[PDB]
């Protein structure tokens, strides 16, 4: 009940909540709490605490030893930033439940896709050590040697650089698998500038070109993954999702019970 | 706790939305300011009338229209609650008030750029060429007033012979044109002036004719009723001055947070060693 208190007065939740409930950032809190909320106990079922752990884990080791301590800045607990991912793919969860791909949304996807490749890479922080490198490889340096003795990737370092990707890994910038999937089996790139995740992080690489594949025409050999490729596209369309939270509201018979709030699901249940 | 909305199979409460406000850093500043506004309002509440805050609200309504009475609905306002919001401002800058002790020096600053009030007349065109034509029909006769009626686009001044009485301090008039006013005597018309603003950008053009100029002269005591109000003015907008101001009040009021969620609302005010 009470909030904070002082010499003759108190300020409860309930005035706070008077107050709060006007202000434009808690429309949208309160409309984010209505859609979590009908996804979840549709598509709830459908998320697993192995994939919510999974979940955490992976963007945990993505963002530091200080991940833990960023969230008592976010005001997050471990327990509760874990029931944002359960709410978030329980909601993907349902977008997916109404995905419908076409023939179209197929062709979309081949026509810019890139089956798996065998790869070495090397990389650098500075243009120079990736220049001097390139030359290196030129001359006839092992490639694994080159990658072992110098490659800032810690992850790839040790094994000799081997990496394997298609047109989709995430892990891999896109200037990377840009210049890779050009080259012959045992041709090397040229350097190469890119940007990482990071939002400023310019990082320089080479690469080698183990085992290169070329996708032919009957693009039904990459059914399965083109498939996957044409979903993840829909469930970024806002016409779309849109539409299926617009669907999924009527389904659950929403009633704003209060006022301040009446309009807040206006942007879906609309024509 | 009421329901805030309902579905298949589940409910939202007024608290299940709390457990979520209450780490949205908005809602942060929300607790903020709400805790500073009572804070000043059980100590300078009495400062503050129902008169002044009627004030403050027609103010603002005939400065927006029709328009205003439904904008607040839309901002999710009544009329009733954005009063509460006037009282809350008026109190504040009542207890900020209430801690101004002026310096020979803050005087000092306020005369240094102050001009006391004159008697004017001005004519706004909206053209160069309309106001060129006016400076030469100033220049050849014809009644100011007349010219002032016939022309000048201030529907403001228009009707009366573009009569204005103002000082350095006079907000609705352009820094331009008190500028080129100033340096007038009796009965001088101005050059035309060229400006800005309006509607937060344009370029209006002014011819001026002055009635009564008037000299500071030395004796700065001869102002010190407005130098005062000006100094007050200056020290009512500084951060360290507020900053400061809130925290004594908070310290005063023995506030006491008692949701851990918000256990570092205050400490912006809250001072502490620096070395």
């Amino acid at each position: 009940k009470d909030i904070a208190t002082m010499k003759g007065g108190t300020i409860t939740v309930s005035d706070f909540y008077d107050e709060a409930k006007l202000e434009s950032s808690n429309q949208s809190l309160v409309q984010r709490m209505i859609i979590y909320k009908v996804f979840n106990n549709k598509y709830g079922d459908k998320v697993t605490d192995k994939q919510v752990d999974a979940e955490y884990d992976k963007q945990a080791k993505s963002l530091g030893d200080t991940f833990e301590s960023q969230l008592e800045a976010a005001g997050y607990t471990k327990d509760t930033y874990k029931e944002y991912i359960r709410n978030n793919l329980a909601f993907e969860a349902g977008l997916k439940a109404h995905v419908d791909i076409t023939d179209d949304d197929l062709k979309t996807a081949w026509k810019s896709f890139h089956p798996e490749v065998e790869a070495q890479i090397i990389k650098l922080s500075s243009e120079d050590e990736a220049k001097d490198v390139k030359k290196s490889a030129d001359d006839g340096d092992d490639f694994s040697k080159l990658a072992k003795d110098k490659s800032t990737d810690t992850e790839t370092k040790e094994d000799g650089g081997k990496v394997k990707f298609d047109s989709t890994t995430t892990t891999i910038p896109a200037e990377v698998k840009e210049a890779a999937f050009k080259l012959k089996d045992g041709e090397i790139s040229d350097v190469i500038t890119t940007t990482n995740p990071t939002s400023y992080a310019t990082e320089y690489y080479v690469v080698k070109m183990v085992k290169n594949q070329n996708k032919g025409n009957d693009m039904d050999k990459y059914k399965d993954q083109l498939k996957d490729i044409a979903t993840e596209t829909k469930l970024s369309d806002n016409a779309f999702t849109t539409k299926v939270i617009g669907e999924e509201l009527k389904d659950a018979n929403v009633k704003i019970k209060d006022d301040a709030f009446e309009n807040v699901l206006s942007a879906f249940t609309t024509t």
